[PDB]
């Protein structure tokens, strides 16, 4: 269809079959991308633990669609999880640059559970937690039942020892034990790199992980540069009956009786107290001014999350492809052939001297 670059070229970075707070292994990703056009190295160690590493084969324009993961379900099965946010932008990728793609994974669900007492709470036979809510208007002892927030997807590269974020798609927040929202949190999108990507507010439930921060709370979702491993349940949930509902990989915040905050460039706020009806807030996404925003941040991801990097060249006079991209003004020239630049007059591409 297109003479120059073929828009059928697409790599699909998935969770490699993995789910919960721990990132994919090398063996999982080798089976996942078995006989595909995609080949990656998964980090076993450091902040790169669970992060897939893909090399750009040649300097060319590729559109990166990141899909952050959905939050976990709470102690109420009727309540729908907050679906993960996607960011579609068209970027110029440089030869030999290693792109680090962390696919954010769905947050762990609270109900059903293998524990006897907790399973009665999950089927609604035993509302011992509602009994505590009645006397205190908050949960202090019977903590648990909030699903951990969904982990965000971080797609970046390394340049001169500095990680440069390209596409970060936010994860949706987990549902509380007393999950009572009918409206999910509007898709949050950043496009300015000067805005520090810190974690979300963490109270009793853990807030989402950001780009870079220092997580002190065991239940709070860790940032990208801390490995972005999803935070644990609140200490009371872990103590009482061991109800561990961690956030998903990619900065998923941990669940208490309140829902965990979803990951992002900036993490999503979880509840300030252990209010069992405070559902976790979604994270903030990101897109670098290095690329052209194809479409605003959109909730599309139902569960585990993913990334699709494809060749899409969006030109008003050639919309799927069939044009070249001038990186400096971030403008596409639909006339430019091999070894030509547009004329300085605004008239057609002449042979570049």
């Amino acid at each position: 269809q297109t003479p120059i670059f073929d828009p059928t070229v697409h790599w699909l970075f998935t969770t490699c079959g993995a789910s919960g707070p721990h990132g994919p292994t090398q063996a999982q990703c080798n089976n996942a991308y078995q006989n595909s056009n995609l080949s990656v190295e998964v980090g076993s160690e450091g902040p790169l633990k669970g992060i897939q590493i893909w090399k750009v084969p040649a300097t060319d324009t590729y559109s990166i669609s990141g899909y952050g993961a959905a939050g976990g379900k709470g102690g109420k099965n009727t309540m729908m999880r907050s679906h993960g946010v996607s960011v579609l932008g068209i970027f110029n990728l440089e030869k030999d640059d290693m792109l680090y793609i962390l696919v954010g994974q769905q947050g762990e669900d609270a109900c059903p559970s293998t524990n006897q007492l907790i399973q009665k709470v999950c089927i609604g036979e035993n509302n011992v937690i509602e009994e505590e809510i009645r006397v205190n208007r908050s949960v202090h002892e019977w903590a648990g039942g909030g699903g951990g927030g969904g982990g965000a997807t971080y797609v970046f590269k390394m340049k001169d020892g500095v990680p440069v974020p390209l596409i970060i798609a936010a994860g949706g927040g987990g549902r509380a034990y007393g999950a009572k929202t009918d409206t999910f949190h509007p898709e949050r999108l950043e496009n300015n790199s000067s805005v520090l990507g810190l974690n979300g507010n963490s109270g009793a439930a853990g807030g989402g992980g950001g780009w870079n921060d220092n997580t002190s709370l065991l239940w709070a979702g860790k940032s990208l540069q801390e490995g972005a491993t999803g935070g644990h349940s609140c200490p009371q949930a872990m103590k009482k009956w061991g109800w561990e509902t961690r956030g998903g990989f990619g900065g998923g915040g941990g669940g208490c009786s309140s829902g965990g905050g979803g990951g992002g460039y900036i993490g999503g706020n979880a509840a300030s107290n252990n209010d069992p009806e405070m559902d976790g807030e979604d994270g903030v996404s990101f897109i670098s001014p290095l690329g052209i925003l194809y479409t605003p941040a959109l909730k599309v991801m139902e569960g585990h999350g993913e990334v699709n990097i494809k060749h899409y060249l969006n030109c008003s006079h050639c919309e799927v492809d069939e044009c070249h991209m001038d990186p400096e003004s971030h403008k596409v020239i639909c006339f430019c052939d091999h070894g030509t630049v547009l004329a300085e007059d605004g008239v057609s591409c002449i042979v570049s001297p």
